[PDB]
């Protein structure tokens, strides 16, 4: 026989190695290592030695590492030996490493990170959790030293008209965070709750608690999350119940999609939401958007803003003009709170009496506009926001293709289009990928998650390393899926309970039940009524995105949908994912059913429940009906 036998080394560093053993890769890379003499092997006694001030990421790797390698690994202070790693943060190494970057050495005093700040300690732990990660607890002995090449690196998370859950964004953060993804664009609603704007508390929103909690995870990962609020176009969500704030058109139709930034209290009430919003989110800068303002028309059927930009900018001034001028007037605003702007570039118009604030970020996603080599000699702060990096849940030209990028040479200074600048220009911040809902119920959150994995590992890959070191994608994808997802991600519950028969009293006026429970490759659950033999849906209501936001809105029984099919079916969606449910466990043992597709949460209603939808259509008092989690904890 072959007497094939675990090799067994010992705990700590070991002189002896053989010369190709594998070193475990990482997303980003760490490119330019130096071998070492020997090996280091966590195990039985390992430690994570650490200062005081740097414990809270010692406890937290420990209690990691623990639970992916099956050895018990405890935090300490004092002294370290060969079996430890060790975290140090050393601020004068800010020319070696900056504010992001960290060094690894393996050899015989263990395995050591140093940063030069605590993001970059964090961010060298994110590289032990990956290597040791892998089914290999013994690491060959070196040294490296790595630094992002770009400051922003991340995602647009467009959690708008549509509700993205906390638990799916707390999720992302935690990707994020393993990615060493520092940037989140958030486009979505903090609910309004003052006099002159909460009648657009309407769902999708997240409560200020909410979004004071995922924003302290996100700082403590190294993430910024940017709010947007788009504005003056893709309003509707704001301005449905304000048509005085709306645009009319020329024969005095209103767009609930159009902000009249003619109007000054319309100009107010977008202020006002800013000054909600910088109470629960700690960035520096506020992101208006101004995309597609006039998309489907055209300023000419809006003689009102060119009447407008004359009095207000002069003589000849065009309604460019009084676009540009709106962008430096919220420009002026949130300097004034501290904040720096940030516009899609096809914000960027031909102006004649108003020249646009260059102090304003542009993220560059359209390359029919001003062409980005122009806005490099124009000296424009830019970040790369392309459509080459675009997911919709429906549209399906925007899908990355990562192995197609990868393999076509593109890296951060390739623009829209494939329009290339220099990828070290002085101003280039970064570049992002992008995850716009659209029409939504095509693809359930979980889908969209299990779909943008391979770019999200691509997009990190080349804003910190700018570099290639797999021969191609597909050697890439192999060490990726290797590497695999955060421990919080893999601890993450998606169906707490089991498939089987329940009995469920919350939904006693739809049927006595009980109801056949059964799992869903995308963790999620179908509710089959064993009276009637139809499927809990949820169907029926008033709709963004072609999903129902309507507070209030009550479940119906319908025939069974097939819920073991993928996204690819695209023919039979609506009816498959409004008959998923999302059942969480609360803190602790009781259970929430949610839509999966609107996020909401059933409840018997009350007519107590305060809502601007409720103002105008209550569901009977007593009924099951969703409703956003705050009106019914
Ligand atoms: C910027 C870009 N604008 C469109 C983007 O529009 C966004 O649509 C979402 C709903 O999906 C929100 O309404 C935003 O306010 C609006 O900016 C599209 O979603 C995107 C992908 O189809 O294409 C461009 S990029």
């Amino acid at each position: 026989s072959s007497g094939l036998v675990p090799r067994g080394s010992h705990m700590g560093y070991s002189a002896t190695a053989p010369v190709n053993l594998t070193r475990p890769a990482t997303v980003p890379s760490m490119d330019g290592w130096t071998d070492g003499t020997g090996a280091w092997t966590l195990g039985e006694g390992t430690r994570v030695v650490s200062s005081d001030a740097l414990a809270a990421r010692a406890q937290s790797l420990a209690s990691e590492l623990t639970k992916f390698t099956d050895v018990d690994i405890k935090a300490a202070t004092g002294s370290a030996t060969g079996k430890d790693i060790s975290l140090t943060l050393d601020a004068s190494k800010k020319a070696e490493l900056g504010d992001e970057g960290f060094k690894l050495n393996i050899g015989s005093k263990g395995l050591e990170v140093i940063g030069a700040t605590d993001i970059g300690v964090f961010y060298g732990t994110r590289s032990v959790s990956q290597m040791l990660r892998q089914g290999q607890l013994t690491l060959p002995a070196g040294t490296v030293a790595t630094k992002p090449k770009y400051k922003e690196r991340g995602a647009t998370l467009c959690a708008c008209q549509i509700n993205i859950s906390t638990d799916w964004i707390d999720r992302f953060l935690s990707d994020m965070a393993d990615l060493r993804l520092n940037y989140v664009l958030l486009e979505m609603k903090l609910k309004p709750e003052e006099d002159n704007t909460k009648k657009a508390a309407t769902w999708s929103y997240y409560t200020r608690d909410d979004v004071k909690k995922f924003v302290k995870k996100a700082n403590n990962y190294g993430i910024d999350v940017i709010p947007e609020i788009n504005s003056p176009g893709h309003m509707n969500v704001w301005l449905e119940n304000y048509p005085e704030y709306q645009l009319a058109d020329n024969s005095g139709r209103k767009d609930p999609n159009k902000l009249d930034i003619s109007n000054p209290e319309a100009v107010k009430f977008y202020k006002t939401l800013i000054d909600e919003y910088d109470g629960v989110f700690t960035t520096k800068y506020w992101h208006m958007g101004a995309d597609e303002y006039m998309i489907g028309t055209s300023f000419d059927n809006y003689s009102k803003l060119k009447t407008f930009a004359e009095k207000q900018y002069g003589a000849g001034a065009t309604p460019n003009d009084a676009f540009t001028g709106f962008i430096n007037d919220i420009d002026k605003y949130v300097k004034a709170k501290g904040k720096q702007l940030r516009i899609w570039n096809d914000g960027i118009v031909n102006t004649k009496n108003v020249s646009l604030n260059k102090d304003i970020v542009i993220e560059y996603w359209y390359g029919a506009g001003r062409k980005p080599q122009e806005l490099v000699q124009d000296g424009y702060t830019l970040m790369n926001a392309t459509q080459a990096l675009y997911w919709s849940r429906s549209a399906q030209v925007y899908k990355v293709n990562a192995a197609r990028l990868y393999n076509n040479n593109w890296n951060v200074g390739t623009f829209d289009g494939g329009r290339q600048i220099d990828k070290n220009y002085d101003k280039l911040t970064g570049a992002k990928v992008s995850i716009w809902p659209d029409s939504s119920y095509f693809q359930t959150e979980n889908e969209v998650e299990k779909e943008i994995f391979d770019g999200m590992r691509f997009i990190s890959q080349m804003t910190w390393s700018d570099s290639r070191p797999w021969a191609t994608w597909n050697d890439m994808k192999a060490d990726i899926d290797k590497i695999g997802y955060p421990l919080d991600i893999r601890e993450y519950d998606y169906t707490p309970v089991d498939a089987g028969i329940y009995d469920i009293p919350q939904l006693k006026s739809i049927s006595k039940g009980p109801w056949e429970l059964i799992t869903t490759p995308d963790g999620y659950y179908q509710m089959k009524d064993t009276v009637s033999g139809k499927c809990l849906a949820l169907f029926t209501g008033s709709k963004h995105l072609d999903v129902v936001t309507q507070v209030g809105a009550r479940p119906e029984l319908r025939n069974c949908a097939d819920v073991s099919v993928g996204q690819d079916q695209r023919n039979t969606a609506n009816e498959r994912n409004t008959q998923k449910w999302q059942i969480r466990a609360d803190k602790d043992g009781k259970y929430t059913i949610s839509p999966a597709l609107t996020q909401q949460r059933l409840a018997i209603a009350t007519g107590n429940e305060q809502n601007i939808d409720l103002e105008t259509h209550r569901p009977a008092a007593g009924t099951v009906a969703q409703f956003p989690a705050d009106l019914v904890s």
